[PDB]
């Protein structure tokens, strides 16, 4: 089929990439203005226009790679399915965030995708230390629940509730100005609760955080690298095993030969 | 002895290890609606036994262990003495924390059972760092009582609270709008004491968390190996250590033959 | 031309940059001391002549520069060009920052330039995350106007107090005490607005820091080594690159001899 | 001479460092205790006759090492010297931090000293990056001081106001809060001044803190290598150059042999 080889090709070009970046931004930057209330009603329907426009290109882009690609071909990628979920969801009319058309800019672009691929193939490596801190939020929950539940409705009052301060606390806001020391006026000790849980929570957290940062860095590193050259480098573990092998191929030639 | 030997392979079963693992979420999920302080009679009644059950599952499972092993055999684990604290506890009547019980998932997922050992094994080599830590805040908290005690007993009247405040400031946490501004206010050159304080106890701190985030993770990782494969990679100094060894042996053929 | 090399030659000498950092320091003091808004008229007349002294110390130094190198030569170094811009911006009357001349003390220390080198080179391999943190800003901002807007107009009733507020928030200052507890009052489910923000953007800001630290530190470790030695070390895969090829050279001559 | 022989090796022993390490702590324990004001005059007087008697036990112990090391080998090491000085001030009746004596934990314990070794030895690697953080603060308060300096007197009213509240506002402490969102209310457009400071201060003393805190923990590594062994390990650099000599070496006994 020359037509959609002819129709792959184009959809494959970077004029094609750089036209549809185009529109994706046009469509964000009149979302954005949309946000503006002091707009005058043409104005409104003018920058509507342009969104119904943008949505539309999309709509002929996504529909030119199902019939270059096929049913099949198309949606075995992930990146092709969530852009067909972000264009589709806009033909359901009864959802309000428009804007998360945007999130197009990282599937289009490969360096952007890459990125996120990183990220995304890092998190299995780090499930273990997620898990860890999910434990130990929850545990601190329903202790913080019934230990100051009745005295501090608002923060304490129910285990959302105290999930919620357990989150702010972690994050150092206002940790003791606002939360520990007013609980301290009435439970003198509940610093031995929450000075452990702010050394656990802060350690784990930022274990989780390094797993990710490394990982994904490589990962994103070694398929970008699969990108412009077609392979990536080979770890120092198995560069150092084909040495061995090469050491033992002249060990085998110096004692028979 | 064919029984003990169905026994600790019924034990060391997936299904087994995924049957406890129900139990002890199950056991965390009614603790936490128990939290709830509008439920009926009834309704407290049916979750408490819910947990009364779950203990008692965990009661046959630590009972079929202490005889498929043996008291020696499961007493020789860390992690089975753990586990026999938890449950032993909770026949104690005269302690008011049982959510304690969703610890078991450390101890029962292996994955999550690795993350620990990392961390846990990884303390003693930062233990320098951590006294070290220790000194400054202990000598900080002596001066800052001596210094402001008088005019700010709230924050520094005494060790306890000066140890709390310092606490506070190391983590930034309305370090100068909440305490250092405010005893500017009496003592000016308070500066001098506060801003090398948070600068020295920063760093430290981070060099402690980083020393044990580098070491834990390196451990969990040969651990994880170790319980897959058998044996866990080789140091790249040990790699290039036996090529020295067999570059010594081609060189001792070279010369003589 | 020895009038040219000998005024390069002086140009380039330990003392002549010496007395060029002696002259930046002194008129960034006498900017700093001229702040001060309690100084007699004379005073202030006595400071402002040094740093008319110090202008034209530099505009002499950069005649001769441009004299000892050539208009092309001087210009076709972007420290010189910064150089130059810096001194020339001083003699346009009609700006108010002479403070900016301090930057030249980056620019004229040798080590303290290749730190700034490495930085601005590490910002390329950086730039996707980057974007990615851009992009996810923008949406937020715009999520955030349309729904918090109406009800919280000094903080989110426009994009660009959205995005104001939405950085306070990602650097965690009152995110919680100060923003989305007042935020919940009205729209109780905010949280599942703001909690993902948060671990999103600490998360991508981290990537975006730990990225430009470790590329920029090696990039001025590689600069430092060639300002010492005239080379820099070569990385790990080509040191065992070239020790595969004389393991091939040395199979070459076992196989045929 | 046998007797200055007997005092080094007694000085030398593990039970003559743990004996001083007891006092050391037992001082600091008095000295902690001497901060509560509500102890009688009998107490006060009981714990600073254990004062006295510390300070005097440390004094026989300097006078032991400056008569068996002699005075030359007793002050060419930093810690002796760092030793004598703390115990040498408390001969000075006119000093008021007595406290300061638990310093001496680190000097004395070997493990503890080396901590403090690798930090200090990593501090000139890093002094580029302190000089251009400090450049950079400077810059801004000058910058702060005569922009908002007259509306806001409390924070930037001259140069030791604004550099304080710059180290504030670097450490994300109610930066906005707390000082921009009021500072707009004036100028509106001050976000263009203090988020630029935030993100190259944050990234730059992030950037100082992980450059010391590698360096020194490489720096401690190697020093407990030689303290345990009597050497450290050699870099990989040069465990691969030796691989290259042992390779040329095989490779002239190729061509000739
Ligand atoms: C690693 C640092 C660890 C610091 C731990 C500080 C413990 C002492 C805290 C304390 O006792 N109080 C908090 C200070 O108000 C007193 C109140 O709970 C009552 O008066
Ligand atoms: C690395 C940054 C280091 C910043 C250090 C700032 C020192 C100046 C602080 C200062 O003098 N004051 C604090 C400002 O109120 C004045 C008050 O103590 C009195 O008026
Ligand atoms: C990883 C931790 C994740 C914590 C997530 C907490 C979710 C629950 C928050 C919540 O429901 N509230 C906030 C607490 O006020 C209640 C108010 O929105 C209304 O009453
Ligand atoms: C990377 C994020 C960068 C965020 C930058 C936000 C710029 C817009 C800030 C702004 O215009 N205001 C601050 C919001 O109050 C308005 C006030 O200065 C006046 O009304
Ligand atoms: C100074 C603070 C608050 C930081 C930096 C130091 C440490 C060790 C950890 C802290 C931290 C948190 O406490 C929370 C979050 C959000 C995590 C969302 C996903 C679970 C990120 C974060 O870096
Ligand atoms: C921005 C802040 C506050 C962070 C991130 C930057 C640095 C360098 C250190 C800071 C920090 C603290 O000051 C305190 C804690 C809790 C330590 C509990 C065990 C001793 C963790 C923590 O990461
Ligand atoms: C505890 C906090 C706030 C820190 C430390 C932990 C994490 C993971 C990230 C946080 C962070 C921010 O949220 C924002 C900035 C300024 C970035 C300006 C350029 C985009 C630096 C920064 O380190
Ligand atoms: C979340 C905050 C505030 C942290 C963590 C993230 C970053 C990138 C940097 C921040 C930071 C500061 O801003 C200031 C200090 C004190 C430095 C004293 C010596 C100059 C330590 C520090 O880690
Ligand atoms: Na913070
Ligand atoms: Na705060
Ligand atoms: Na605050």
């Amino acid at each position: 089929s020359h037509m959609s080889r002819k129709i792959r090709d184009l959809i494959e070009s970077k004029r094609f990439q750089n036209v549809i970046t185009a529109i994706i931004v046009l469509n964000g930057a009149v979302l954005g203005l949309l946000t503006d209330t002091t707009l005058s009603a043409s104005s409104q329907n003018l920058l509507e226009r342009v969104d119904q426009l943008c949505l539309t290109i999309f709509i002929v882009e996504i529909s030119l790679k199902i019939y270059a690609y096929g049913v099949r071909g198309f949606f075995r990628s992930g990146w092709n399915l969530f852009d067909f979920v972000i264009v589709a969801i806009a033909l359901m009319p009864a959802r309000t965030f428009r804007i998360f058309r945007v999130m197009r800019l990282v599937s289009v672009i490969p360096t952007m995708r890459r990125v996120v691929q990183g990220m995304l193939l890092a998190l299995p490596g780090v499930g273990s230390v997620a898990a860890l801190l999910t434990v130990v939020f929850y545990i601190a929950a329903v202790m913080a629940t019934n230990l100051y539940g009745a005295t501090f409705p608002e923060w304490f009052g129910d285990l959302s509730k105290s999930l919620y301060t357990l989150f702010q606390v972690m994050t150092l806001e206002s940790w003791s100005m606002g939360i520990v020391r007013p609980v301290m006026n009435v439970h003198p000790n509940a610093w031995v609760f929450f000075i452990p849980f702010i050394m656990l929570t802060t350690l784990t957290v930022l274990n989780l955080f390094i797993g990710i940062i490394v990982d994904a860095m490589a990962i994103t590193k070694e398929q970008e690298e699969e990108a412009k050259t077609g392979h990536h480098q080979e770890p120092i573990s198995q560069t150092l095993l084909h040495l061995g092998d090469r050491l033992d191929r002249i060990e085998k030639q110096l004692a028979q030969n």
